[PDB]
Order: structure tokens, then C-alpha cells, then sequence
DNA sequence: CCTGTGACAAATTGCCCTCAG
DNA sequence: CTGAGGGCAATTTGTCACAGG
């Protein structure tokens, strides 16, 4: 049974929001939304090292490193919602440690009603699906494909690859198409379909010279 | 303009070790 | 023993010159 993970429940405002993080900054992200899914919040959360390392399969010590260095560079990460444009900073005080192997860490109190979205609005999946992606590219993919997904695990969407690039806030040598080809599709693909459930295919559609779209879809394993 | 590949750079990976208390 | 530190080589991510349709 899939069930025995988390049940991450996000909007879908944040499934679409432009940011950028890594793996260990979003892997912890996941911690978080749980947290507040369960409670008149007030943004305060914890994160213990001992269960970091049972989550992630991690050592003691490694999972120190990771949380102990994500932490720092939430500094001057902000965060936008989109149309619409509206950008708020992810962490207002700095993290700190009162007892040895956890972590206090304060989250803005307005990014709460964006994490709880309105009814039938949102994206949903389980924290074994994506806990053994590595890309944090391949991370936000797999999100957006989730938001589309029916009851039964299959789903087709397109997305716009301009869109790509602003919401996923992707580098700037991947605006030339061979390169996006070669170290963001390529790669996101196939690691969906080697570290989860989903099995994934993909079609361009061009314009024209150019091309301006991809379009995605995909079957659960359990077909 | 469009494409793919080779090369170099800079970054991330899981792993090894000391050491404090 | 846990976990806060330092460090590593190997691999993957990011940049871009060159050659062809
Ligand atoms: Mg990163
Ligand atoms: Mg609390
Ligand atoms: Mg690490």
C-alpha cells in the first residue's frame, strides 16, 4: 500500500509558484506543510535529526549536514504567487537549536492560506512517491504532473516551456532548447520514471522553427 | 534561424573521520 | 551513543564554441 507515507496536500498556487530550492530545502518543505495541515496556526515548526534520517535513509550525521545548511540558505529566498504577482519571504526570524538534535524553525504567517487552498484547487500525493528524487527540477515536474492526475493515476497535460522556465526558475542557458532538451527533460524524465510510481512519456509540439510546448502524459505501475 | 555533441567549470552527491559531552 | 564539525573523489548540473540542416 502506497498509503504507509504522508499525505503531502498542497495548493495549487504553490505547486505553480516561481521559486527556487533545493532537494534538502524541499524535502523539508513536505515536513512542513504536514505540520500546519494539522492545526489557528502560527508558523512555528520542528524538525528532529533522528527522524530526518529514518524519512530519508540517511545517517546521524548527514542529516545535520543537510538540515543544517538548507536552513542558512533561506536567506533572501522569496517566494511568488502568480495572473497575479504577489512575493512574500519564506522564513521571517533565523532557525535556531534549543536542544541537541532539533531544530525551531519560524515560517511566514501569511504563506498559510497558500498552503491550505480552497476546495477542489489543490495537488496531492504521498512522501514515498517523491522521497528518492534527487533533481529538485525533476521535483517540481513531478508536482505539476500530480495536479492533473484522476482518481485512477493517469493524467495528460501541456505545459507552455516559457512557463517552465519562470515558474521552476530555471537557468539561463537552458532558454537555448538543446540544452533544456539535454540537462532538464531528459533527465527529469527519466529519473520519474526510475525513482516512482509513474511511468511517463512526452511529445513537442513546435511552431514554426521553434517549439513551444511540451506535452505530457502518464500511467500509474499499478496498471 | 534551428539542431546535437565536446569541452571546461562549478556544483552536488554519499561517504570517511574527529571529537564533544 | 548521537550529532556537530571537517574533508573527499566521483558524478551530475550549467555554460558555450563549433559543425551541420
Ligand atoms: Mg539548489
Ligand atoms: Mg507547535
Ligand atoms: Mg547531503
Amino acid at each position: 500500500k502506497r498509503k504507509n507515507s504522508p499525505r503531502i496536500v498542497q495548493s495549487n498556487d504553490l505547486t505553480e509558484a516561481a521559486y527556487s530550492l533545493s532537494r534538502d530545502q524541499k524535502r523539508m518543505l513536505y515536513l512542513f506543510v504536514d505540520q500546519i495541515r494539522k492545526s489557528e496556526h502560527d508558523g512555528i515548526c520542528e524538525i528532529h535529526v533522528a527522524k530526518y534520517a529514518e524519512i530519508f535513509g540517511l545517517t546521524s550525521a548527514e542529516a545535520s549536514k543537510d538540515i543544517r545548511q538548507a536552513l542558512k540558505s533561506f536567506a533572501g529566498k522569496e517566494v511568488v504567487f502568480y495572473k497575479g504577482y504577489e512575493s512574500f519571504p519564506w522564513f521571517i526570524k533565523p532557525a535556531h537549536s534549543p536542544s541537541r538534535g532539533l531544530y525551531s524553525v519560524h515560517i511566514n504567517p501569511y504563506l498559510i492560506p497558500f498552503f491550505i487552498g480552497l476546495q477542489n484547487r489543490f495537488t496531492q500525493f504521498r512522501l514515498s512517491e517523491t522521497k528518492e528524487i534527487t533533481n529538485p527540477y525533476a521535483m517540481r515536474l513531478y508536482e505539476s504532473l500530480c495536479q492533473y492526475r484522476k482518481p485512477d493515476g493517469s493524467g495528460i497535460v501541456s505545459l507552455k516551456i516559457d512557463w517552465i522556465i519562470e515558474r521552476y526558475q530555471l537557468p539561463q542557458s537552458y532558454q537555448r532548447m538543446p540544452d533544456f532538451r539535454r540537462r532538464f527533460l531528459q533527465v527529469c524524465v527519466n529519473e520519474i520514471n526510475s525513482r516512482t510510481p509513474m511511468r511517463l512519456s512526452y511529445i513537442e509540439k513546435k511552431k514554426g522553427r521553434q517549439t513551444t510546448h511540451i506535452v505530457f502524459s502518464f500511467r500509474d505501475i499499478t496498471s
